[PDB]
This record gives C-alpha cells, structure tokens and sequence, in this order.
C-alpha cells in the first residue's frame, strides 16, 4: 500500500511525462529492448529494427510507447484502486502476447531510468523509491491474475 505522501511523489513526476508522452515512451521502448533484447522478440512488429538508430527513427515504435504510457498512467492515477484498467491488460499480456512477469520488471526498470535521465529535480531519491512501489504493486496485481489463468510459471 502506498501512502498518500508516496502517490504524491509518483504523480508529481508522472504529470511531467505527460508533457512529452511520445519522447519517454520511446527511450523507454529503446532502453527495454537494448538492455534485454529477448523483449523485442516479443513484438514482430518490431522485431525487424537491428540498431538504436533504426529504433528510434520508428514512428510505430514511437506510437507504441504512447499506447504504453497512457495505459500506465491511467493505472496510476487510480492510485492502487486500478482492478478495473488491470484486468485486461493482464489477460492479453499473458494469453495473448505471452509476457513474463520478469519482462514487467524489466520495462520496470527501464520507466525509472527514463525519470531520472529526464527529470532529476523532481526524481530524487524518495521519488526513485517512491515510483518503485508503485510499480511493484502493478507487477503483484498482474502477477495475481497470471497466477489465476495458469502463467505465473
Ligand atoms: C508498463 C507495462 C505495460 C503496459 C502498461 C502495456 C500496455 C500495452 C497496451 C495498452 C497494449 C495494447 C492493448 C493490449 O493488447 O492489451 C499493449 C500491447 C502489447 N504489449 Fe504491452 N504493456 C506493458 C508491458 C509490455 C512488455 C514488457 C511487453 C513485451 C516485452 C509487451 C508486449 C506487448 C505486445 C507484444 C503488444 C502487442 C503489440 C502489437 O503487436 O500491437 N508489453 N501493451
């Protein structure tokens, strides 16, 4: 459970990416695939781009980050009352896409990466732990519906 204190911090750098959606979504898409390149085999509408510079001339890459953001931001602004966005967003990334909840983590890490690079003032420390629970607790969530129709693995 996050504490009002603790949405705060998260909400207070998310309203900052939602001044440049595309721009982050893509560095994070970038950073996820260059740093574990198994994800982009997830994706054949991706799997063709071979080098950052092919990745970040993509504009479906780029409109793809955008699809990603907005659904986690809407996630987030429901601070923890979010069952209703989950639920589908679990069950295509389990059935249908065939996600790992380990490649959850990763784009995890990939989202503070692209905090701190672009906004450092407001993605200090606490704001680093911060936005850090509220990514475990989407992870948990989805990993509880994984569990459910039989991908937790
Ligand atoms: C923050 C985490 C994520 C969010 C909020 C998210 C959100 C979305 C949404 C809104 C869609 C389209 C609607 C749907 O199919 O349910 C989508 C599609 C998809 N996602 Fe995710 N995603 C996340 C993580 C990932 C990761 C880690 C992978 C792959 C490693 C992935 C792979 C896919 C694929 C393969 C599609 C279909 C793309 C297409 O071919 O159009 N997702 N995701």
């Amino acid at each position: 459970v996050l504490s009002e204190g603790e949405w705060q911090l998260v909400l207070h750098v998310w309203a900052k990416v939602e001044a440049d959606v595309a721009g982050h979504g893509q560095d994070i898409l970038i950073r996820l695939f260059k740093s574990h390149p198994e994800t982009l085999e997830k994706f054949d509408r991706f799997k063709h781009l071979k080098t950052e510079a092919e990745m970040k001339a993509s504009e479906d890459l780029k409109k793809h980050g955008v699809t990603v953001l907005t659904a986690l931001g809407a996630i987030l602004k429901k601070k923890g009352h979010h069952e209703a966005e989950l639920k589908p967003l679990a069950q295509s990334h389990a059935t249908k896409h065939k996600i790992p909840i380990k490649y959850l983590e990763f784009i995890s890490e990939a989202i503070i990466h692209v905090l701190h690079s672009r906004h450092p003032g407001d993605f200090g420390a606490d704001a680093q732990g911060a936005m850090n629970k509220a990514l475990e607790l989407f992870r948990k969530d989805i990993a509880a519906k994984y569990k459910e129709l039989g991908y937790q693995g």
